[PDB]
């Protein structure tokens, strides 16, 4: 139907955006720390922390398969990331502290983000 390819032009143009505020995001953890997945690996007792594990790698992945319907599903990720982190890494860590300054920072992406999908709809 045409309905459906302009539902779908939608979810293209929502990716496009999002891909942007994605790069936005990253710019602000200039260390990597989040980069990539948490190594099972190096901290085998992970999943025993941390029941939902998130990073930029693995929204990515999301993203390009645009598997983000709307701007609030890639703002519960973005979130995981932080939230992630906070609660593994105590306060005084340089991991803790990243969190912190990507969390900050990122947020100054995100309300204008969220204005721009509203207004372009």
């Amino acid at each position: 139907s045409m309905e459906q390819v302009a539902m779908e032009l939608r979810l293209t143009e929502l990716t496009r955006l999002l891909r942007s505020v994605l790069d936005q995001l990253q710019d602000k953890d200039p260390a990597r720390i989040f980069a990539q997945p948490v190594s099972l690996k190096e901290v085998p007792d992970y999943l025993d922390h941390i029941k939902h594990p998130m990073d930029f790698a693995t929204m990515r992945k999301r993203l390009e398969a645009q598997g983000y319907k709307n701007l609030h599903e890639f703002e519960e990720d973005f979130d995981l990331i932080i939230d992630n982190c906070m609660k593994y890494n105590a306060r005084d860590t340089v991991f803790y502290r990243a969190a912190v300054r990507l969390r900050d920072q990122g947020g100054v992406v995100l309300r204008q983000a969220r204005r721009e999908v509203d207004s372009i709809g």
